[PDB]
């Protein structure tokens, strides 16, 4: 194969396409690609007509840029089109689009406090956390997920060069997961993070939409505001891992912090893959999975704590070298869940004071609701929260 150096890779996956109409966004339930891009703006919206025009303006951009086509730049004397990053006929590459809003979003610039959803909240410090002001909050979450960095990244440029004057990017977190060998005929298995565990075996099952529907999703009549039936409530959280001292641990120390089987993912009280689980009923010393280990406090697996379920979507990011010279690198934690407080927060506050936390140390991100989905491309993503602030 005479290829030149610089010739771009091939590959079959540029056009595969996941819809982005439905009851719900894409980006949730969707199976995570290997490239993700977390992205957190200010709304510059001054009133409820900017505010709409930014909501159909995004609509427009998810609709093109997730199923593709070409693009034809007007004239000469005008900006391209767009940037130009995928080629003048844009490919998909399995890019979602995740729109979600912030607590202060529901503030009393557009009139929406009055149905911002019950759970909607500003993200507060934790006892491990090392909070970077510069890393936290913002009107708007978008996440952007494809198979490779490049589709994200030139979402990210189209959105902003289309609405530079309606949004400000705040702090953004770019990630990938590592793909495995294919393997037809195995189970399929969670990708590992950096700390080279693997890393979703206890989700609940996001195939299932009556478990979706009772964990990840707001369900119509109930105790929140009827707009915001198919939407979801999402925890961003940018974690560092100190990955040094990680690698000096020994193996068993570390299976022992997390709870599982290293190479495996298996319960440390049996069974051989990651999708068994430990009996905590046989144990409940935790001389097989340690009480204060990750999985153990995060959950439980009492009758109490499935109200407590979530759905996690990460990612692994890799930001740089700090000034000791360590890999600036960690989780991009993403979950979703029908109640924010019930699922996140109750997670988060039984998880403080676990061993990882020698390990770990997040230090940005916040809380959105992302948004309900649209059936009906005459429809918008953030019409109903206008309508049903509008009474
Ligand atoms: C960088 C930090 C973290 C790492 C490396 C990490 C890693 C892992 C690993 C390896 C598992 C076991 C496999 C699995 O069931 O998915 C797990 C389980 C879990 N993690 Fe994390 N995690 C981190 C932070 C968090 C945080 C902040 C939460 C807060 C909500 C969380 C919630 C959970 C839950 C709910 C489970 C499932 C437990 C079960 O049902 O057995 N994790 N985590």
């Amino acid at each position: 194969a005479g290829t030149q150096v610089a010739d771009a890779p091939q590959s079959d996956n540029t056009q595969q396409r996941h819809d982005y109409l439905g009851a719900h966004q894409a980006g949730v339930v969707t199976p995570r690609p290997a490239a993700g891009l977390l992205a957190s703006f200010d709304v510059l919206a001054e009133d409820r007509k900017e505010l709409e025009r930014l909501f159909r303006t995004l609509t427009e951009r998810i609709a093109f840029l997730t199923q593709g086509g070409p693009q034809v730049d007007p004239d000469p004397r005008l900006p391209p089109t767009g940037s130009g990053i995928l080629g003048p006929v844009v490919t998909p590459d399995a890019l979602t689009i995740t729109l979600s809003v912030g607590d202060s979003l529901f503030d009393d610039r557009f009139g929406l406090a009055s149905v911002k959803p019950r759970h909607l909240q500003r993200m507060t410090a934790f006892p491990n956390d090392a909070l970077d002001a510069a890393l936290c909050h913002g009107d708007l979450s978008i996440q952007f997920c494809a198979n490779t960095p490049d589709t994200n990244i030139h979402a990210l440029r189209d959105i902003l060069k289309n609405l530079p004057d309606l949004l400000v990017l705040l702090w953004k977190q770019e990630g990938t997961v590592p793909p495995v060998a294919h393997k037809p005929g195995t189970p399929s298995e969670s990708a590992r993070n950096f700390l080279g565990f693997r890393d979703g075996s206890a989700n609940p099952d996001s195939a299932d939409a009556r478990e979706m529907n009772r964990i990840v999703w707001l369900q119509a009549d109930s105790a929140e505001p009827a707009w915001a039936a198919g939407g979801s409530y999402q925890a961003v959280r940018i974690i560092r891992n100190f990955v040094e001292r990680w690698d000096r641990t020994p193996l068993g120390e570390q299976e022992r912090i997390m709870g599982r089987a290293k190479p495996t993912g298996a319960p440390l009280d049996g069974g051989r893959t990651e999708h068994d689980v430990p009996d905590y009923a046989v144990d409940p010393k935790g001389t097989r999975t340690p009480l204060d280990s990750h999985i153990r406090l995060a959950n439980p697996r009492t009758s109490a704590s499935q109200a407590n379920l979530i759905l996690r979507r990460p990612f692994n990011y890799s930001n740089g070298v700090t000034k000791s010279g360590q890999l600036e690198m960690g989780l991009l934690f993403i979950a979703y869940q029908a109640d924010l407080d019930a699922g996140f927060i109750t997670v988060q506050k039984r998880l403080d004071g676990e061993p990882l936390e020698e390990y770990i140390k997040p230090i940005g991100g916040g809380y959105f609701f992302t948004l309900p989905g649209i059936t009906r491309a005459d429809d918008y993503f953030g019409r109903s929260l206008l309508d049903a602030s509008a009474r």
